[PDB]
């Protein structure tokens, strides 16, 4: 698998990986996180882990288990650090304490390195043995709700170094090491594939989506955080000057986030009247139905309110699509303005560009080229492999 990164990447990439791979034949290495689901951490870790044991790493991938009410907590820990808002009752730490000491009994951690994912498994680090631990941190912690990052810091204070994916999130108030290594895509997964321009047009007509005028695409859960009635806002203010033009909203549910509904009512709701909205919900694991949208739509918003960093954008630009992002965290880094996408701080700005974007067929397509080719030289599974087994090397190092 590795060497066929090489037509992407190059050589010295792939080289270099297996050099330092070659370092740390003999490490054993624990990744934990809240979900093997679908989506995000999961779908990296599912091409991420493999890679790893092709190199000849003891690489071993490891999925906490809660209670609603854990996921409740976690899920209001999450928005608490990334809004830094919200009532959070003295209950919340007990049950989040709590939870960490059954998966504690139940998660072997005898391992040369430990990765934690995100805040949910935080606490785990309080049941370690003579290991290096990482925390890899997925979400906008730059500024947090005080309490409930006072808590999780906690913890993190006593973890060997920190992963967020850009520098932005790092944090003035820890003296462990902070290394900003942003997530990636596998252009050889089934999200990322090429695929024949039939199996693209059986999919979009299977949801009863005209493949003849112009889509809109969102690749998103149905979250306040990516803003669906925004999104809807901003096609409406759109329709009124491309009126050929079509919404395809493509959500899936998440393991750890239970607040996935009412926010779909208000977008159905903000939908009502407007025939040329499509309001999808697909399993997780709906891989190839993403990718077949990606490749359909003409243009892609990802118009967050916060974003750790928003792998659906780099979906986007690999394909050769221009993005109107979020003017937020991780979307930073992939929608340079007016280069790959268009960065909007209201679903206003997303309305105008997309009428731009849609009037102007060369800038898209010149656009959507930049796009693949930032994505090709920043945001590929090969550089955040390479990437990681560097911190390993580093982080191991200043351990022992
Ligand atoms: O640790 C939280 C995780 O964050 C990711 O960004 C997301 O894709 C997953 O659905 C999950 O919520
Ligand atoms: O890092 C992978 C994903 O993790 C989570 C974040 O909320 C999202 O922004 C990010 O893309």
């Amino acid at each position: 698998m590795i060497e066929r990164y090489v037509e992407f990447v190059g050589e010295h990439e792939i080289d270099a990986i297996f050099k330092y791979a070659e370092k740390l034949k003999d490490l054993s290495i624990l990744h934990v996180n809240s979900t093997a689901a679908g989506g995000g951490v999961a779908e990296i870790l599912h091409r991420l882990v493999p890679l790893m044991r092709e190199l000849g790493l003891n690489a071993e991938w490891k999925v906490i288990r809660g209670s609603q009410d854990f996921f409740t907590v976690t899920k209001s820990f999450h928005n608490a650090l990334q809004t830094g808002k919200g009532e959070i009752p003295d209950e919340y730490f007990k049950i989040y304490d709590e939870w960490q000491e059954i998966n504690a009994g139940e998660i072997p951690l005898d391992y040369d390195v430990v990765f934690i994912h995100d805040p949910q498994p935080a606490g785990l680090v309080k049941y370690r043995k003579k290991g290096t631990w990482i925390w890899r941190c997925h979400i906008d912690i730059s500024n947090p709700h005080p309490k409930v990052w006072g808590f999780l810091r906690g913890y993190i204070s006593k973890y060997d170094g920190m992963i967020v994916s850009i520098p932005e999130f790092a944090r003035d108030d820890l003296d462990i090491p902070q290394i900003a290594i942003p997530p990636s895509i596998d252009p050889l997964s089934p999200k990322n594939m090429p695929l024949p321009q039939t199996t693209v047009d059986r999919i979009v007509d299977k949801f009863g989506v005209d493949r003849e005028r112009p889509i809109i695409l969102q690749v998103s859960r149905y979250d306040r955080a990516k803003d669906p009635v925004g999104v809807i806002e901003s096609f409406r203010l759109a329709k009124r000057h491309v009126p050929d033009a079509q919404l395809v909203y493509l959500g899936s549910p998440a393991t750890d986030d239970p607040e996935g509904e009412v926010v779909y009512r208000e977008t159905v709701e903000a939908a009502r009247g407007e025939k040329d909205v499509h309001l999808l919900m697909l399993p997780p694991n709906s891989h190839v139905e993403v990718n077949a949208f990606q490749r359909a739509a003409t243009v892609v918003m990802q118009k967050s309110i916060k974003e750790g960093f928003g792998l659906t954008v780099s979906e986007a630009l690999w394909k050769r699509k221009p993005v109107i992002g979020g003017n937020t965290g991780g979307i930073r880094i992939q929608v340079i303005n007016g280069v790959t996408g268009f960065l909007v701080d209201s679903p206003k700005a997303a309305a105008y560009y997309l009428v731009y974007l849609l009037k102007n067929k060369k800038v898209r397509e010149e656009m959507g080229e930049a796009g693949r080719d930032h994505v090709r030289r920043n945001f590929l599974i090969t550089q955040q492999l390479r990437r990681y087994l560097m911190a390993i090397l580093y982080l191991t190092k200043r351990h022992a």
